This record gives structure tokens, sequence and C-alpha cells, in this order.
């Protein structure tokens, strides 16, 4: 039960930490972060209640309500209805909350009810996190291995409602994935790995679904090269090792790697960056809430997005335990992120399967 509802409601404290009403997301300087951190008086000092949540926990909180609307054993038709609908309705609830511009551009674009009609054209720059930053409940809702080809479509159909591009898609499917790894307390070092040997996997499924196949196909190789590259950094590839950080990795220096993660300077924005900053990020922390935060919360890239993320994971695996309550307590939707846990932990804690396409 906690593990679930720290899941969602951690990674929305996460975001409002991150985000801080829009000073720190769209600070580039993580040091300066760090500083006005101190100066409140450190992490476990922040109150959440004036801390709105933003445009990543809003997508999220649709997400997972689509899922938990769906039910048991659904159609994947009805579940595409339903997330269609969510993620066009909760536009209307982004005031003061920094959306993203595919996000809310294709959000908006959708036509559910229509046959397909939560189908965008392929778009070369549609490699945003936005697709990433809203995915993770799909592993609380499939996380067992039968429901494995389930939780590929889904991320991947999901995503691409919005950001037709595997690099946004496949942002998609590592944020429920590694969830789904979390929450079958799979060790973080092999989750990587998995990743990588699920990608060929997602391959198979975008090329039978048939739509824009030639464009995906050519665009595929850039998700792949920078995960490889970077779980190769860690010496992670295999996930057979405990991974290995630089000697120096203090604020300036994550800043800068993150800087060089990143598609067009912005780190943690994109589809492949942002579930990698909050994944190495957890791979460093370990039981830590604070030392999770310094890195996937407060550093000058796209913040309150990898802190999403890192906040999902890292609940499912630890629960609240050594959060401080001024964190979570008086959170925006609090109420609401229990409540969809709750549900979806009743549907994902048991097995079951749907009907495909
Ligand atoms: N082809 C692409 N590959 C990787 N990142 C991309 C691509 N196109 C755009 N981006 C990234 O998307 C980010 C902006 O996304 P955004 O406006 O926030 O859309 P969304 O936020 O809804 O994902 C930019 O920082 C840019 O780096
Ligand atoms: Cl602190
Ligand atoms: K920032
Ligand atoms: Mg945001």
């Amino acid at each position: 039960m906690e593990k679930y509802v720290a899941a969602m409601v951690l990674s929305a404290a996460g975001d409002a930490l991150g985000y801080y009403n829009g000073k720190w997301e769209f600070l580039q300087d993580g040091e300066k972060i760090h500083r006005q951190l101190a100066q409140l008086g450190g992490l476990d000092a922040l109150d959440v209640g004036r801390w709105r949540v933003s445009d990543d926990t809003v997508m999220h909180l649709a997400t997972a309500e689509a899922l938990v609307e769906a039910g048991k054993a659904p159609k994947l038709t009805q579940l595409y209805y339903l997330l269609a609908k969510h993620y066009q309705d909760c536009m209307e609830d982004m005031d003061g909350r920094a959306p993203g511009g595919a996000s809310v551009h294709n959000a908006m674009q959708l036509k559910p009810g229509k046959p397909n009609g939560w189908r965008i054209p392929f778009n070369s720059h549609e490699g945003g996190c936005g697709a990433a930053m809203r995915a993770m409940c799909i592993g609380l809702r499939f996380p067992h291995h039968s429901q494995l080809d389930t939780l590929i479509q889904v991320s991947i159909e999901s995503g691409r409602m919005t950001h037709h591009h595997p690099t946004g898609y496949l942002g998609a499917l590592a944020s429920a994935l590694f969830t789904a790894y979390a929450v079958n307390s799979r060790p973080p070092l092999q989750w990587g790995k998995g990743l990588m040997e699920l990608l060929p996997e997602a391959k198979k499924y975008i090329v039978q679904s048939g739509y824009f196949v030639e464009e995906n196909l050519q665009h595929w190789s850039y998700f792949q090269t920078k995960w490889e590259n970077y779980l190769k950094l860690r010496g992670i590839l295999d996930g057979e090792s405990a991974p290995t950080f630089p000697e120096s990795f203090g604020v300036k220096e994550r800043d800068q790697f993150y800087t060089s993660l990143s598609y067009s300077g912005w780190g943690g924005s994109s589809g492949h960056d942002a579930p990698m900053i909050a994944y190495d990020a957890v791979l460093a922390a370990g039981d830590s809430w604070k030392e999770l935060a310094h890195r996937a919360f407060f550093h000058g890239g796209d913040s309150d997005s990898t802190a999403a993320i890192a906040g999902c994971w890292w609940g499912v695996m630890y629960g609240f335990k050594g959060v401080s309550p001024s964190n979570y307590e008086k959170l925006e939707y609090r109420n609401r992120l229990e409540e969809t846990a709750r549900a979806l932990y009743s549907l994902g804690s048991k097995e079951d399967t749907v009907i495909s396409l």
C-alpha cells in the first residue's frame, strides 16, 4: 500500500520541489539553486503547501486516472479513449504550470471518440520529456512479467498521443518500465540493461503498428545510442556491476554533465535524458531522499521533470522513509494522488490481461 501511495505522492512532491513555482525549474545555475535551498533551511525545512505542482504531475495524474477508469482486463481501445480524454481535459489545469509545447499543443488537437482519434503524425521536434514525465504509473498498473507487451504498447501509445518521435515515446517506455522494475524490487543497477534488451521489442511494436514506420526507424538510433553511451560511462551496460561515478561530481560538475546528456542544451528536457538523469540520481542516492533531491530535483536543467520521474521510482522502493513530512503533507492534489495510488495498487497487484487493438 504505502509504496504505491509514496510513488504517486513523492513523484508530485519532487515535481513541486524542483519547480518552486517556476523559480527553480527555469534557473539554469544549479549552484544558485543549492544556495537558495540552504537559505530556505535545507530540504527538510521545505514546506510544499504553497509550492504548486507543474504540468508533470497534472499529466501523470491524468495517465493514472485513465488507467484506474479503464479498470480490470481493459480493452486498449477504451484505455486509449480515456487517456486521450484525460490528456485533453487536463490542459485546462495548466495555469502557472509552465506546460511543455508538444504536450499542450497535441493534447488539444486530440479527437477522442474518433477511431484512432488519439493518433498524431510523426514530427521531428517531438522529442521532449512530456511523454516520459507522465508514464511512470503505467508500470504501477502493469508490473508483472506477463504484462510486459502491454506495458510496452501502452507506454508507447500514451507517449505518441503528444510525442510522435522515438526519443519522446521511448522516454515513456523507460519511465513505465523502471517503475515496474522498482515494484518488483529489481536492483536499480540492472535497469538500464533491461531497457536496452527491450528496445528491439518496442521496435517490433512500432513496425507492426504501421504508422510512420520509415520516419520512426530513421530516428531510432538517437535514444539507443545515448543510453548505451551513458550505461557504458557508468560501467553498467550489462546490469552486472555497481555503477562508477566520476571523482569530482559536485553541483557544478553535474550541471555540466546534464547539459552534455542533453539534445539542445537543457538537460533532462527530452525523452532520453529526463529518465536518464532520474536514473543516475536513483543509482547514487540509494535510500537517501536528500541525495536523490540534490541530484534529481535541484540542478540547472529541466529539474521538475527529472524530479517527477526520480521521485516516483524512489517512493516505490522506499516509501516515505526519511522524508520530512513538510515535503508532502500539504502537497497540491495529495488526496487525489493517494486515492489514485490505492486504486492502481488494487489493479496492479493482481495480474490481468488486456484486449489488444
Ligand atoms: N528530436 C528531438 N530530440 C530530443 N529532444 C528534442 C527533440 N525535439 C525537441 N526536443 C527537446 O524538447 C524540449 C522542449 O520540449 P517541450 O517544449 O518542453 O515539449 P514537451 O515539454 O511537451 O516535451 C527542448 O528542450 C528540446 O531539447
Ligand atoms: Cl538539503
Ligand atoms: K533548473
Ligand atoms: Mg513541469
